[PDB]
C-alpha cells in the first residue's frame, strides 16, 4: 500500500544537515549524489546510517532504496572513505 518514502537528515563533518526526501524506488547512488550535490563531497563520500549504525543503510550506491529501506525518517552521517 503506497511506497515507503524515506526522509533522512544526514549530518556532515561541519555540523550541516542534508535533508532528503526519498522515493522508496530511488537509488542510494541518488542519495550519495544528492548529499555530495549539497556541500560535499571531497571526491567520493560515504554516509553512515545511525539508526542501524551501518555503512549508509546497507551501502551499495547501485542499490535501490527499497533494497536498503531507509525507513520513513532516518539520520545519516557524512564520512570519507577509509
Amino acid at each position: 500500500n503506497a511506497e515507503p518514502v524515506s526522509k533522512l537528515r544526514i549530518r556532515t563533518p561541519s555540523g550541516e544537515f542534508l535533508e532528503r526526501r526519498f522515493l522508496a524506488s530511488n537509488k542510494l547512488q541518488i542519495v550519495f549524489d544528492f548529499v555530495a550535490s549539497k556541500g560535499f563531497p571531497w571526491d567520493e563520500y560515504k554516509l553512515l546510517s545511525t539508526f542501524p549504525r551501518r555503512d549508509v543503510t546497507q551501502l551499495d550506491p547501485n542499490k535501490s532504496l527499497l533494497e536498503v529501506k531507509l525507513f520513513p525518517q532516518e539520520t545519516l552521517f557524512l564520512e570519507a572513505k577509509e
